């Protein structure tokens, strides 16, 4: 129910340039004698031009990786240069710039290597790619460019009866969409890595098909290996539960979702069954504050109290106090739009000092709705490498 | 009843133009004794100079979309480049240019993304398109361009008895004129999509 689709990108690590100007230097020494008169002169000439139309060349530096569940043999991408909401050339990589081999889960070259070049534009290595003379301003006035990946084209290989296989006409692309139009596109984010599944559905709509269809719950858990360990999801010992990651639906996805949840009965969003066209993404967390165990924190909380203390539904205390705990940004990455999100209890009054400089350093009352469980959350913007720190305060009267 | 046929069209984004202009730029210096009397010259040199014959490349900013009830695999426009009344060239697409996967319903590239560009047209992507002076100067005087679809070349997948999908030599052409010889064309336009099918007829002659 998984199928092979292996998902290939271009990461952009260096950009040179280069100027097709045109120097010079004479020297001309001259002497005359007459009949009495004389001459001797010496003269210079430097001399400097530039001839638009092929003025100004270029090389890129690549590296190819991998991210899926197969190999790509013979690989082969194509790029899409803009320099300024516009485009200035696309490149299929010539026979100097293919890939050989490509691991799942893996980068072209290994790692302990340096990137790749590509500097022609012609299908034989000739005709180093120009840039004009507008864009080479439009450059050095302080505008940069990006790289851009559209489309790939590989071979898998397949055994025969002489028990060797071939990788010969048996191309990738003409198994993209097939699948593109049977599956739903489900991505794991880590903390280090990303992974990108394509998992097949069940057409409701005509009946005549026979799919095995499951939800959203057991497709997680039957894309990626995941051990059900008493009734949490286990990924690498990564916990992966309804509330304890963040996912991320796009509109039509998030409204297919919001329209099927009400006429099902528990407010559990890993019990959907599944559809055929989404495109959901889960990202993992980076410091979790399960006060039982597993707290990747630095200091620990004030007012805590060991009630039941087992993540949701379960947290049981509700009395007076304050929590604080201080973190500088020294231990997280600058200029990046964190995302702070927990869950409710039932006080009735609470406030969230959230201190972070460069950032939201507003802090609001907590505003509970019930002592039913639901989630809150805000974003806010990191500065840039300050033990000035971010300091999460939660001032409560009734929890 | 309803016939699996897919329609492309090209849209236009951006076009830019780019001159094929020469400048130069040259200090001389010169010194002399005689026996008494001396010089002593300085001379500059600007330059510039224009030969018509490629004096103008151009480069266009194009995306591929489908609307129909099939794929299209490694698809292949062609473009008609008209200026005013006229026409300037007409480019099948290079290997650069190509498109390989075109899901019915759905652009190429993907949404989230920036278009295509194509500036040459030779068959292996050298000598970018020219554009000679007259054109230049209906173009900076105040006339603009467009893009045209004329015609695509695509392929379908089906599956042998091996159980798997081939897609080499089988191409849409030969199924477009057939097709449009025993249907009716009938087109919906919605306030943000459109459809085009091809439902077949009853010859009653």
């Amino acid at each position: 129910l998984v199928a092979a689709y292996p998902i290939v990108g271009v990461g952009m690590e260096k950009l040179i340039i280069s100027t097709n100007e045109h120097a010079s230097t004479d020297q001309g020494k001259t002497v005359s004698r007459a009949t009495v008169q004389d001459s001797n002169g010496e003269s210079w000439n430097t001399g400097l031009s530039i001839n638009k139309g092929e003025s100004a060349y270029i090389n890129a530096n690549v590296r190819y990786y991998n991210t899926g569940t197969a190999p790509m043999y013979k690989v082969t991408p194509t790029t899409n240069l803009v320099l300024d909401g516009d485009t200035l050339s696309t490149i299929k990589a010539q026979e100097n710039q293919i890939g050989n081999n490509l691991s799942p889960g893996d980068t072209y070259p290994k790692k302990g290597l340096s990137p790749l070049a590509l500097n022609t534009m012609d299908q034989f290595s000739s005709r180093l790619i120009p840039i004009n003379y507008d864009q080479l301003k439009k450059l050095d006035a302080g505008k940069q460019i990006k790289l851009e990946t559209t489309q790939v084209s590989g071979n898998f290989g397949t055994k025969n009866s002489s028990g060797q296989i071939v990788t010969e006409g048996n191309s990738w692309s003409d198994y993209i969409s097939q699948i593109d139009s049977i599956s739903a596109s489900i991505i794991l984010d880590t903390e280090n890595e990303s992974y990108e599944r394509r998992v097949t559905a069940k057409n409701l709509q005509d009946p005549e098909d026979k799919t095995p269809e499951l939800t959203i719950g057991e497709a997680i858990e039957k894309a990626f290996g995941a051990t059900k360990k008493d009734g949490l999801l286990y990924f690498n010992d990564i916990p992966i539960d309804e509330s304890c990651v963040e996912l991320i639906f796009d509109d039509n996805t998030a409204n297919k979702i919001k329209d099927s949840l009400k006429t099902l009965s528990d407010k559990k969003i890993y019990n959907v069954k599944l559809e055929r066209g989404m495109n959901i993404l889960i990202k993992t967390p980076t410091y979790f504050t399960n006060f039982d165990d597993y707290n990747n924190y630095p200091s620990t909380w004030s007012n805590v109290n060991t009630t039941n203390q087992d993540g949701l539904q379960g947290s049981a205390n509700k009395l007076n106090g304050e929590t604080k705990i201080k973190i500088p940004m020294s231990e997280l990455k600058p200029y990046k739009r964190y995302v702070f999100s927990g869950y409710s209890k039932d006080p009735l009054t609470s406030n969230s000092i959230i201190v972070k400089i460069k950032a939201k350093e507003e802090k609001t009352d907590y505003l509970v709705p019930e002592q039913g469980y639901t989630k809150f959350s805000y974003e806010f913007e990191t500065t840039e490498k300050d033990s000035s720190n971010i300091e999460i305060t939660l001032i409560g009267s009734g929890t």
